[PDB]
């Protein structure tokens, strides 16, 4: 089957920066693989560029993409973060800083219980301390849950608007890993997930005129039955997989790449939006970008590290891999 990717993103009248970022992704997709790393948000200012800095010093280059998370921007008991000047702009500033260097900010949001009854994003089937927040109620106009999600969406939109007004575009990967049902937003299944996606897409893109976002739908794991979870081609720019292989296994994950091509009819760029061990760079499974998780998933620890020093040196010097030093500047 042929690829059939749009040269423009789904946002009408995308910002100049979003145009440039999307075009960069389309032009490099299938020819090069964009390096990435997640960082840990919270009360540690030094940590904010830990993983990229380690990569610069150890492997000779910063990743082209940096991962940031709004998880503390809202939530029960999170005032220490969102009301402290040291942290309330941590995500915006990290994204601005990386964009200004020519890199790609990739934002997500482990969205804490919008009711504020708990501080949890994990669902009752996750095995972890959970929220009871009901996605099916959140998508119905005029419920308490609907009011709550719209309050939180306004806060995050304010942050994204700060980025928009600074000329920054981002990969935006909301409502991620929905099909695992371990987060409240996927816990009620595909119907609520798609209705949530639409509420957020319309609020951000139409109501708030956030035209600076490249929308990433996380398709698994688990991937089985993901077609029924898909928000549609008009609400998604990139298909991302979150695949955590055995620790130390750099298999390319070819089969998942192929499934994403098939399931979505070749219409969207396919990326490895989270991983542990990074898939070996390989143009037979040419993930648009990869992003290991933070701490030991990136910086090696122990005798069987997720991504060894040797692996990183090789990867960051590969002609297949785009590092921050290969970026054109926005
Ligand atoms: C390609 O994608 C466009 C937009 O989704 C669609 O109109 C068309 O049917 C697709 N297939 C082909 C073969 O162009
Ligand atoms: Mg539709
Ligand atoms: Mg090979
Ligand atoms: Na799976
Ligand atoms: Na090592």
């Amino acid at each position: 089957q042929d690829w059939n990717i749009s040269s423009s993103p789904v946002t009408p009248s995308p910002s100049a920066g979003a145009q440039k970022l999307y075009s960069f992704l389309v032009q490099n997709f299938q020819k090069k693989i964009i390096s990435g790393a997640m960082t840990l948000q919270g009360g540690d200012e030094s940590a904010q560029t830990k993983e990229p800095d380690w990569l610069q010093q150890n492997a000779g280059h910063r990743p082209a993409l940096v991962g940031l998370d709004f998880m503390f921007q809202t939530g029960k008991g999170e005032e220490w973060y969102y009301n402290d000047s040291r942290f309330s702009k941590q995500v915006v500033n990290g994204a601005k800083s990386y964009w200004q260097k020519g890199g790609i900010p990739a934002l997500c949001w482990h969205w804490r219980d919008p009711s504020k009854d708990t501080d949890a994003f994990y669902s009752p089937s996750s095995g972890n301390s959970a929220t009871q927040f009901d996605a099916d109620q959140a998508v119905k106009s005029g419920t308490a849950e609907n009011k709550a999600i719209l309050q939180d969406l306004a806060v995050i939109a304010d942050q994204l608007q700060d980025l928009r007004d600074a000329g920054v575009a981002v990969l935006w990967r909301p409502l991620h890993e929905a099909s695992g049902k371990w987060f409240w937003w996927g816990y009620k299944g595909a119907d609520a997930l798609k209705k949530l996606w639409k509420i957020e897409f319309d609020y951000f893109v139409k109501e708030r005129n956030l035209n600076n976002l490249i929308w990433v739908f996380t398709a698994g794991t688990p991937i089985e039955g993901i077609a029924d979870w898909y928000p549609g081609d008009d609400m998604v720019d990139v298909i991302g997989m979150d695949i955590y292989a055995t620790q130390g296994d750099h298999a390319t994950q070819q089969d998942y790449f192929n499934q994403c091509k098939s399931i979505f009819k070749g219409r969207k760029i396919v990326a490895m939006s989270e991983c542990g061990s990074v898939p070996e760079p390989d143009l037979a499974a040419p993930w648009s970008f990869f992003m290991p998780w933070y701490n030991n998933y990136c910086i090696p620890e122990g005798s069987n590290p997720y991504n060894s020093l040797e692996f990183w040196k090789k990867t960051m010097s590969s002609s297949l891999v785009i590092t921050l030093d290969n970026m054109p500047g926005w």
